[PDB]
């Protein structure tokens, strides 16, 4: 491990999203920020609510440069309103660096900000191409790299607990690690494979085959990207095409037949309960997904478990039950693979050689018969049809 400053800077979990401290402002002004790679604005609350018990305060900040132009960004998961300007900003727990970029001050808000979270802003780590109001308004990472002698990645541990982490648990315990630079070895088994970005705008892969408990879904692979397959730190599940989830929970459903459950848990609204220690893991089938290698026909696999699929949660009685809710969940917008997937890999965001890789991650949580796996190569023909094209 040579990121050691670096190691153990997140919090959070699944359900909240995993934020790092971040400083903006001449005094500093410290702010809990969430990391999103599906997204490229730095947007922080920049004035008084509920759910907020501190803000970024530009009157305060002798940096501060306003930009004379306002920000919109419609409901997707809340919606917010802001002014743009820059300034000074760094990382506590990151590169030793300052850095003078872009900066969306929330001014009014709906459903954006969480009652009971603790982040007070969003980091986008994704591409110009879909940050607000357009491209011109250079994401924070560009502005890094541009300014400093950062190299051009950054990499993500998310830890997902296995179990329930109440208010105060949430806030004392370590939720992963956001390695800005670079790759930190301590932080996975095993070797890192790599996927190529298919273009720069969201952090866009292909997938090219998945099977559940080694059966192959056997759709056509176009089906698997329609209209595109993602990787975001900022969506809580695996979200899947509408008719890939129809056949997906189909085959888990089959595979874990010898339990019914309601439909409302595979709709990802009701919790399910066992008691405690006892819930049946060996029920549920692996997933894995295949996705297009770095060499002419050839890909690999990342494989989880129900252990990550399964979000733990906190029983409505409070009881000492074990439950959880199923994180699968449809999408029209395309594969998302969200925290679920992430939980269990290091991920590697290099965008300077425009691939993404994965790699066991050393938190992920499994038990003593099965471990989530990145393994390869497999030979796959036309995976370039596997891309879809609108
Ligand atoms: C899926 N997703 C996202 N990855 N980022 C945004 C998020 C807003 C709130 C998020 C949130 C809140 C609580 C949580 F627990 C988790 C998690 N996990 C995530 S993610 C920012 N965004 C966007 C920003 C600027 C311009 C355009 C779009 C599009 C939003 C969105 O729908």
């Amino acid at each position: 491990g040579s990121f050691v400053e670096m190691v153990d800077n997140l919090r959070g979990k699944s359900g909240q999203g995993y934020y790092v401290e971040m400083t903006v402002g001449s005094p500093p002004q410290t702010l809990n920020i969430l990391v999103d790679t599906g997204s490229s604005n730095f947007a922080v609350g920049a004035a008084p609510h509920p759910f907020l018990h501190r803000y970024y305060q530009r009157q305060l900040s002798s940096t501060y440069r306003d930009l004379r132009k306002g920000v919109y960004v419609p409901y997707t998961q809340g919606k917010w309103e802001g002014e743009l300007g820059t300034d000074l900003v760094s990382i506590p727990h990151g590169p030793n660096v300052t850095v003078r970029a872009n900066i969306a001050a929330i001014t009014e808000s709906d459903k954006f900000f969480i009652n009971g979270s603790n982040w007070e802003g969003i980091l986008g780590l994704a591409y110009a191409e879909i940050a607000r109001p357009d491209d011109s308004l250079e994401p924070f990472f560009d502005s890094l790299v541009k300014q400093t002698h950062v190299p051009n990645l950054f990499s993500l541990q998310l830890c997902g607990a296995g179990f329930p982490l109440n208010q105060s648990e949430v806030l004392a315990s370590v939720g992963g690690s956001m390695i800005i630079g670079g790759i930190d070895h301590s932080l996975y088994t095993g070797s890192l494979w790599y996927t190529p970005i298919r273009r720069e705008w969201y952090y866009e892969v292909i997938i090219v085959r998945v099977e559940i408990n080694g059966q192959d879904l056997k759709m056509d692979c176009k089906e698997y990207n329609y209209d595109k397959s993602i990787v975001d730190s900022g969506t809580t599940n695996l979200r899947l095409p509408k008719k890939v989830f129809e056949a997906a929970v189909k085959s888990i459903k089959a595979a874990s037949s010898t339990e019914k459950f309601p439909d409302g848990f595979w709709l990802g609204e009701q919790l399910v309960c066992w008691q405690a220690g006892t819930t049946p893991w060996n029920i549920f089938p692996v997933i894995s997904l295949y996705l297009m290698g770095e060499v002419t026909n050839q890909s690999f696999r990342i494989t989880i478990l129900p252990q990550q699929y399964l979000r733990p949660v906190e029983d409505v009685a409070t009881s000492q039950d074990d439950c959880y809710k199923f994180a699968i969940s449809q999408s029209s917008t395309g594969t998302v693979m969200g925290a679920v997937i992430m939980e269990g890999f290091y991920v590697v965001f290099d965008r300077a050689r425009k691939r993404i890789g994965f790699a066991v991650s050393a938190c992920h949580v499994h038990d003593e018969f099965r471990t989530a796996a990145v393994e390869g190569p497999f030979v796959t023909l036309d995976m370039e049809d596997c891309g879809y094209n609108i």
